[PDB]
Formats: structure tokens, C-alpha cells, sequence
């Protein structure tokens, strides 16, 4: 019986639905989505080190004390830690 | 002299420039970045399973042959390896 006709779209129905996850598993592997997190991760440390070293440049230079540059510095190492 | 003036210029940008740091700290501890990447990994293999269940359900119906069955299956672990 024609269902031959059911049997032939069936089969072509899967081969066109692996075409789909294919696409689903290229997009997965073809993401940037990761590397993006880890760029912005690594902006924000370079970001904090650089504002860092003047925290440390402005204690050397007597404008911070001691105390106070180590605070600084203290309230960035608390907020890094939850 | 004031220059008092500048030092404390100086120290009061310090401390505005540390709210800056913390506020990216912040947004970056509160990023939902790697949570959303790994979610749509999740997406794709659960997309995957249940693609890979009816290849296997089509298969023991008879609508694909084993060696057709078996290389749909082929191809999609190919994929996962590039």
C-alpha cells in the first residue's frame, strides 16, 4: 500500500531534522559565548590592577597612608570574595 | 600651602575611582555570563537526545535500516568532534 508514502517521509523528515541539530551543535561550537565571558572577566581584573597599582603609587607617595591604602585595597579583596 | 588642595582631590578621586572597581566587580560576580552559555549547551543536548531517540525509535520500527540508523547517529557524533 501507498504509506510507502508515509515510510519515505518519515525517513526524509529525519534527515532533515539532523540537518537541524547539526546546525544546533555548529552554532554550539562556532560560539563565542565562553571566550566572551572570560574577555570581560579578564577587562575587569586588568582594570582593577591598574587602579590597584595607583592605590599602592599614592601610598609610596605619602598622599594615602598606610592604613589607608591598605583598606582600599582590603574593600576590592572583600567585594572579590563575595 | 593648598595642594591640600590637590592631596585631597587626589585621595577623593582614589576613593570614587574604588566605587568604579567595585561596581565591576560587582557586575561581573552578579554575571549571569557563563550560567546562560552553559544553558544553551543544555539546550542542544537535550535537542540532540531527543532527535537520537526517534533515529533509535525509527530503527527498531523498521523505517531506517540499522546501517542508516547507525550513521545518522554517525554523523551527529561527528559533528561533536568538528
Amino acid at each position: 500500500m501507498d504509506e510507502g508514502i508515509s515510510k519515505k517521509f518519515a525517513i526524509q523528515l529525519l534527515e532533515d531534522d539532523a540537518e537541524r541539530i547539526k546546525m544546533l551543535i555548529r552554532n554550539q561550537k562556532n560560539s563565542l559565548c565562553i571566550s566572551q565571558c572570560k574577555a570581560f572577566e579578564e577587562v575587569v581584573d586588568t582594570q582593577m590592577y591598574g587602579f590597584s597599582r595607583q592605590v599602592t603609587y599614592a601610598t609610596r607617595l605619602g598622599i594615602l597612608t598606610n592604613d589607608e591604602g591598605h583598606r582600599l585595597l582590603s574593600d576590592l579583596e572583600r567585594e572579590l570574595n563575595q
